[PDB]
């Protein structure tokens, strides 16, 4: 028995997984939901994830569903190296971070609410460009500034080791420059992105390194 | 210095953070942010947050933002009641539980975005009420189904207890029939919210309960 993770390349909810993994240096074999072909959305992907989203995690015991619950389960199952801070104040401040991506930009931009937009709305490509900007822009406004006011940090979103935080951050990034937002805005979040960019977990999570990539 | 809970009474962050706090019997002294006439949108609140969303909790040394992270945070530094389980699985399933409302159905009805949809899209109510049920509907099914595989679950979303879970799917439920959504098809979830809504905690938290409410 191993892990199986049933994952899309590009998709900034598998990839913020991705980078967690890698980091923990966790092997899994990936297995590919292709999206576009909406196989999540068959009845064979609704027996192991009932929400037919992605990621799923199987243990190889059981399937794990929800990014956000799967990173902090990896954080305490393979403590090395750590992905969270040790004191609560410094855990607050990552979680929140990270909140702020996963609860108010990713949601808002996903598949199904862009197509839901197009087919409901009548939105076409410039509507849902200004749309997904609007959520990007407004979170990372609020990312960038609190990146401002922590005296103690290093190269990353919280100290000078990635944590939870930069995994939500970078695929959150590449999002927004596939919706071309302007990040000129946000040279601090830039700088982080660049930073993990330069790391093998990241480099090795990141879309275009996927089996399933074009 | 004592807790300072900027927040509002009509909202489904400020009531799930209410929930958790009166769990954990911590005082803290209301803040009314009045949403309705936008004061969340005022310089003064952005000094507090600049994400300029509720709640935010002034703990008399900072102001904590992101509800999720400040429930984690209330978990670690008020223990009793436990609010997640012991073991790693039940945690998993439990910010699992709290995930799915938390990401995939309470930002996409939000304020902003309802504002969006009626003011870039030209959404009437009936078009924003179908678009509520649309996301209510998809997370309450796959909530609803996972309630169902849990052998071991009492009255609440998880065991015997309340936890951080219902904290956030009680407020969720709330939104629900604000926005006439259907709540037929989920028995499990319409009985946990039952038995929540007999505890003292969880009724002084409610919307109606709040010293802003009508
Ligand atoms: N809170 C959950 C959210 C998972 C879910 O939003 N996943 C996306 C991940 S793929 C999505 C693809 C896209 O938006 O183009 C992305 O994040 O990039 C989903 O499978 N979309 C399919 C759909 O909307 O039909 C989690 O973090 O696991
Ligand atoms: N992830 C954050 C989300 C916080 C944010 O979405 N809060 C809402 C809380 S109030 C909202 C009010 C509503 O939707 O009518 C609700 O949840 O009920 C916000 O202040 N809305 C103001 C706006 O959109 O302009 C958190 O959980 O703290
Ligand atoms: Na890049
Ligand atoms: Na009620």
């Amino acid at each position: 028995a191993k892990m199986k993770l049933y994952n899309f390349w590009r998709s900034g909810t598998s990839h913020r997984l991705r980078i967690a993994l890698n980091l923990k240096g966790v092997p899994y074999e990936y297995l590919a939901v292709h999206l576009g072909k909406e196989e999540h959305l068959k009845d064979a992907f609704k027996a192991l994830n009932p929400q037919q989203l992605v990621p799923a995690l199987d243990t190889g015991a059981q399937v794990l569903i929800q990014s956000p619950a799967i990173i902090e389960w990896l954080e305490e199952q393979y403590p090395t190296p750590a992905l969270l801070p040790a004191d609560a104040d410094g855990r607050q401040r990552v979680r929140a971070l990270a909140a702020i991506v996963g609860c108010d930009i990713h949601p808002i931009n996903n598949r199904r609410i862009l197509e839901y937009l197009r087919k409901t709305f009548g939105a076409d490509e410039a509507a849902i460009n200004a749309w997904c900007g609007t959520w990007i822009s407004a979170g990372f406004d609020a990312y960038e500034a609190l990146l401002a006011v922590d005296p103690k940090r290093g190269r990353y979103s919280f100290g000078d080791t990635p944590t939870l935080a930069d995994c939500y951050l970078v695929p959150q990034v590449e999002s927004a420059r596939r919706f071309q937002v302007d990040l000129t805005p946000y040279p601090l979040i830039r700088a982080v992105d660049a930073a993990c960019g330069e790391l093998d977990a990241f480099r090795r999570a990141a879309p275009a390194a996927q089996p399933d990539s074009a």
